[PDB]
């Protein structure tokens, strides 16, 4: 599923997310845009590490979640890399949530340090009703 933009900003408000380890609702907006442009479904393979990104906030494999292929790889979320390749987004969102219950909290996301960091994104909420 891509999600339209206000959609997706009333979802992430109803299951929580506007302010959870005090990251506003519009740093969420920005990192799922920037990471799957709001798609569900978007995967990434790292050849690397034989590690693959899941899911609307692009969730990796080494640690986060399970897909048997990884070498060497943990599974922090406790789920199948399946739950975040869902239409319904409650599994990812409770996995976003876990990884930045780390110490780098959104940071963690690389993505997030290069197009939401020292920016304003109230622009992903304006007119949302959130
Ligand atoms: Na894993």
């Amino acid at each position: 599923k891509v999600f339209e933009r206000c959609e997706l900003a009333r979802t992430l408000k109803r299951l929580g997310m506007d302010g959870y380890r005090g990251i506003s609702l519009a740093n969420w907006m920005c990192l799922a845009k920037w990471e799957s442009g709001y798609n569900t479904r978007a995967t990434n393979y790292n050849a690397g590490d034989g590690s693959t990104d899941y899911g609307i906030f692009q969730i990796n494999s080494r640690y986060w979640c399970n897909d048997g292929k990884t070498p060497g790889a943990v599974n922090a979320c406790h789920l199948s890399c399946s739950a975040l390749l869902q239409d319904n987004i409650a599994d990812a969102v409770a996995c976003a949530k876990r990884v930045v219950r780390d110490p780098q909290g959104i940071r963690a996301w690389v993505a997030w340090r290069n197009r939401c960091q020292n920016r304003d994104v109230r622009q992903y909420v304006q007119g949302c009703g959130v």
